[PDB]
């Protein structure tokens, strides 16, 4: 009744080098999967995710009710008001299993002139005890700059994929102003495990998660050996198999934007299952005031009608507005 996606496997290796020709075939398997299922696994990457999963965990299942509160979001405490973004999110059990903690760039300091500034969507970030989890905040720090390597290497090979230079997308993506994110998911295994937790879709599938697009240029994936994801196609959901050694990547909607929908977001779900298991997310976000002019490879102008549209914006109505659809995570 269900079928799995066609999700490749795509040796981005060539995207860290200097031999042109090859990186162009890179970017031609990029360019296939995104006009496909829009998923493809990023291999042989070179960050090592058995690290990141091992304290990923550590971190998850030490973390006491007290740290969580101390870390909370606003959404779960009022006397966190800068924090809308980067925290902690409390589960609720009986109601709500899953949990995860936010980061954003780590040169989001007091001293950076957009959080004096108070811009939206800036924030400093917020961590435990050094001593309660010790080599945690310096781990994360380092893989929010590993995962931006290959983050930059990636956009690179889409935007020779759209027929751009290869410095279209990633110029936009620096350390001094990226809103990217790290999310820490924990998918807990509970018995028994809370209805109140589980959707189900109007075609009877079981769901923790409805559907939605990523709010992001491109999405950056790891999660460990559960398959969960479904990528919505014209004949129904397909199922996209799990591999807990490479990253999924997909484009976010603002790549829809300004390619005039030639690279579509996916429409992804996530389906109940009752294993413990890890969802990290690097969204890969521009400036606060990054533009990129949208176009459209289907046309020999490449000319758009799309509005240029500004990032921050973009990023701050996006993640209202998944909360306000698919519920405060
Ligand atoms: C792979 C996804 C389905 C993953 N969930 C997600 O990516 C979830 C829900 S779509 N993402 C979000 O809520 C957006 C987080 C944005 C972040 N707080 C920030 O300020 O930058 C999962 O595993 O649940």
């Amino acid at each position: 009744s269900v079928s799995k996606a066609n999700v490749p496997k795509i040796d981005v290796s060539p995207l860290f080098g200097d031999d042109q020709a090859a990186k162009m075939r890179v970017a031609q398997q990029i360019d296939a999967a995104s006009r496909d299922t829009g998923f493809f696994y990023a291999v042989n990457h070179g960050i090592n995710v058995q690290r990141l999963s091992q304290k990923t965990k550590e971190f998850h299942m030490s973390i006491t009710p007290e740290e969580k509160w101390d870390l909370a979001i606003r959404a779960y405490n009022k006397e966190h008001q800068d924090q809308v973004r980067a925290g902690y999110y409390l589960s609720i059990p009986g109601k709500k299993a899953v949990e995860s903690f936010c980061y954003l760039n780590p040169n989001f300091t007091p001293d950076h002139p957009r959080i004096q500034a108070k811009t939206p969507t800036h924030e400093v970030n917020v961590w435990p005890d050094e001593t309660k989890h010790p080599g945690f905040q310096d781990f994360a720090e380092q893989y929010y700059w590993d995962v931006f390597g290959l983050s930059s290497a990636l956009l690179k090979g889409y935007a020779l994929a759209l027929g751009k230079e290869e410095n279209f997308f990633a110029r936009h993506f620096k350390p001094d102003d990226t809103l990217a994110s790290v999310v820490l998911i924990r998918y807990p295994y509970l018995d028994p495990y809370p209805e109140a937790a589980i959707k189900t879709a109007a075609d009877g599938t079981k769901l923790s998660f409805e559907w939605h697009e990523d709010v992001s240029l491109i999405t950056v994936l790891y999660q460990s050996n559960v398959q969960n994801l479904q990528v919505e196609t014209a004949a129904g959901y397909q199922d996209i198999e799990a591999d807990d050694t490479g990253y999924l990547i997909n484009c976010g909607s603002y790549m829809a934007h300004l390619t005039n929908n030639y690279y579509k977001a996916p429409i992804q779900r996530v389906k109940w299952v009752n294993a413990e298991r890890q969802s990290l997310p690097f969204f890969v976000n521009l400036g606060y005031d990054s533009v990129i002019d949208p176009f459209d490879p289907r046309e020999p102008n490449g000319k758009s009608d799309r509005e240029p549209l500004s990032y921050g914006d973009y990023l701050q109505n996006g993640l209202v507005s998944l909360i306000n659809k698919n519920g405060q995570t």
